């Protein structure tokens, strides 16, 4: 149990993510794009820094970076939500309406499916939520668990005025996900074919069920369908509390979607993120015709600090998800164009060497908010999780980037490529020695990443105080990390460019930008 001092508790507040002016937040909720406002909704406990006498927070933002507080949205007041208004989506139909789903829990633990809507459309805050009257709208079916029914999706439209949701679940340890029927938001029919189902998963949380374009650069609305469209099918697994996602076709007439490689379907394959990354959602920005992704990062510090400092957890920075056309087998997931406006000055290193077992010091003055791009090439079983980091060397790796690092070393967070014998390219975070503090994650999380022909090796690092976001290959591969340095903090967190190799030396481009703060304010 470490000591934590006052300037390093406050120096874990993040300058440029998303969280609330104290305590905790967790799963995004109901994200939509609204009358020229951004809306973000998230999970949140007014009374303390840890999950939660659930609420739904609210907030917007004209460019999904400069966020406003807002008044809170939804309340635990009401019998069947009492004990938690837990996650839930929006639907927007052509009427104008946005229809919001959310899960209610009572206080026998039990959990219902509700319906909210805005009090007043012509708001574009849209400050003031209605709860439904008929409310509670659906409880559990016979197969599934009626303290474990929750997390509706955005709908998808059928016919007829027919939309669907999709409710994941689990029989035994089969992770399901349900669909239901509707064409008011106000009474579902279970349908009797399932969307999908994986043996050994486990309890499928939050699933996402959206269009990607196989020709096109820009997002699809949800209920876009036809010939040239795959489709994403996304579930939180709560056993592993992490986030996986698969390609393959969904079909309206079966109402049956496939995956494209069985070997990677849901929950055995790919993730959106390799490190801290749950409960993400997905929405459709039509202003840029982007499908955007939200995700919670949690605290990887003991419960102590949490309460100590006052609050927990923070947003990723929202990303584009695109099918990665390359290799037509995972997703491309990169930050919002509009991160890059926070970017203040730039410094380049041009073609830097770095020999075997050499660390090369990068003077960029201030450490704590970065956005890096760096590329790498070489001159002239494996794995990240049980591996040791950048400790354990290699022909080919590890190389990269130490960040929130000492002048000397004593602290350091690396994130590295890793070449091994075909070859496999690995891409990790090495959290094992970021902080002298004994009481947090030391951890080193990753995977392989594809580099196809003539590609170097590049990625980018959104450093912001306790949190680093790391992209592999245009974001083929995405590392979330969180890191509570004791020493590396302020003035003293340095970067370096290292290699650990024992036969390569490699050479590597730079740009560096110094971050501004988002200036995340109340609304006026
Ligand atoms: C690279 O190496 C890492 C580490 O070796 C690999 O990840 C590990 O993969 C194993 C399975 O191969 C996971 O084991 C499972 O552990 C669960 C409990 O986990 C708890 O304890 C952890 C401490 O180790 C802790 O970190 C966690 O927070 C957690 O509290 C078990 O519940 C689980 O059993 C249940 O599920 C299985 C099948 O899903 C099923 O049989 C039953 O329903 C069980 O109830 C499982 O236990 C297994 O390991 C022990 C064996 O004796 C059993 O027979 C197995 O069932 C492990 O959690 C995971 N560790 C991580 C991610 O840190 C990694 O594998 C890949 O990644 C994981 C997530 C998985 O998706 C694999 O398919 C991937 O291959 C390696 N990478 C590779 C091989 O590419
Ligand atoms: C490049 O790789 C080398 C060789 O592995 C790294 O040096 C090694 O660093 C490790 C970890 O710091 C040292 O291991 C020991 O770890 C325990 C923790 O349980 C610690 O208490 C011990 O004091 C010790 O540090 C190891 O001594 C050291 N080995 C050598 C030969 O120097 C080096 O740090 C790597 N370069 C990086 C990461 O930039
Ligand atoms: C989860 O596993 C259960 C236990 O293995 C399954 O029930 C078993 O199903 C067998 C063959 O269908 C049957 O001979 C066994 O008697 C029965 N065992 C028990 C303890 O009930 C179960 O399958 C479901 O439930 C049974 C009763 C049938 O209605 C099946 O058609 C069901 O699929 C599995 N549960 C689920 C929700 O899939
Ligand atoms: C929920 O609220 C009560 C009273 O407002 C508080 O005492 C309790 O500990 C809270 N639960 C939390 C913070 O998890």
């Amino acid at each position: 149990p470490y000591p934590w001092s006052n300037a390093q508790l406050s120096w874990q507040r993040t300058a440029f993510h998303f969280q609330p002016e104290r305590s905790w937040m967790s799963d995004p909720d109901g994200p939509i794009f609204y009358k020229g406002w951004y809306h973000f909704f998230y999970q949140y406990n007014p009374d303390n820094p840890v999950w939660g006498n659930n609420t739904w927070g609210h907030t917007v933002s004209r460019d999904l970076i400069h966020w406003l507080y807002l008044p809170l949205a939804l309340a635990a007041d009401q019998w069947y939500d009492m004990q938690g208004v837990f996650s839930g989506s929006a639907t927007c139909l052509p009427d104008g309406r946005i229809m919001m789903l959310y899960t209610g829990v009572t206080k026998e633990m039990v959990e219902m499916l509700s319906l909210a809507y805005p009090a007043d459309l012509s708001d574009p805050l849209l400050v003031e939520w209605v709860k439904y009257p008929g409310n509670p709208i659906l409880s559990a079916p016979p197969g599934v668990s009626p303290t474990e029914f929750r997390d509706a999706s955005t709908g998808w439209y059928v016919s007829n005025g027919t939309w669907r949701i999709a409710i994941g679940a689990k029989y035994n340890t089969t992770g399901i996900a349900m669909v239901y029927e509707t064409k008011d938001f106000k009474s579902f029919k279970l349908l009797e074919e399932l969307l999908h189902a994986v043996p050994d998963t486990g309890l499928w949380e939050c699933v996402d069920l959206y269009p990607v374009s196989t020709t096109g650069e820009k997002g699809l609305e949800t209920s876009v369908n036809g010939p040239k469209v795959k489709h994403v099918l996304k579930a939180s697994i709560d056993e592993q509390q992490r986030d996986y996602y698969a390609i393959g076709t969904y079909d309206l007439g079966t109402n049956k979607w496939t995956p494209d490689n069985p070997e990677e379907d849901v929950g055995i394959g790919l993730r959106y993120d390799w490190g801290k990354y749950y409960a993400s959602k997905t929405f459709y920005d039509p202003k840029k015709q982007r499908r955007v992704v939200w995700a919670w990062t949690k605290e990887l510090d003991s419960e102590v600090a949490d309460r100590e400092k006052g609050w927990a957890n923070v947003q990723t920075i929202p990303r584009t998800v695109l099918l990665d056309q390359k290799t037509g087998t995972n997703v491309l997931l990169w930050p919002v164009e509009e991160v890059e406006s926070l970017r203040l000055s730039s410094k380049e290193f041009s073609k830097v060497k770095a020999g075997a077992g050499s660390v090369v010091p990068l003077d960029v003055g201030t450490a704590t908010q970065l956005d890096i791009i760096a590329e790498f090439e070489i001159d002239k079983g494996y794995n990240c999780t049980t591996s040791g980091g950048a400790a354990e060397r290699g022909v080919l790796g590890p190389f990269g980037l130490l960040v929130s690092a000492t002048e000397n070393l004593s602290e350091q967070t690396p994130v590295y490529f890793y070449i091994a014998k075909n070859f496999k390219t690995f891409f990790c975070l090495d959290e094992s020695r970021s902080s002298k503090a004994s009481d947090v994650s030391k951890q080193v999380k990753g995977f392989t990443v594809p580099v196809l022909d003539g590609e170097k090796f590049t990625m980018r690092l959104l450093v912001d105080h306790s949190i680093v976001e790391s992209f592999a290959q245009g974001g083929r591969s995405c590392i979330t990390s969180r890191v509570y340095p004791t020493e590396a903090i302020y003035g003293a967190a340095k970067l370096f460019l290292f290699n650990n190799a024992t036969g390569a030396s490699i050479t590597a481009s730079l740009k560096i930008w110094e971050m501004n703060s988002a200036f995340i304010q109340p609304f006026h």
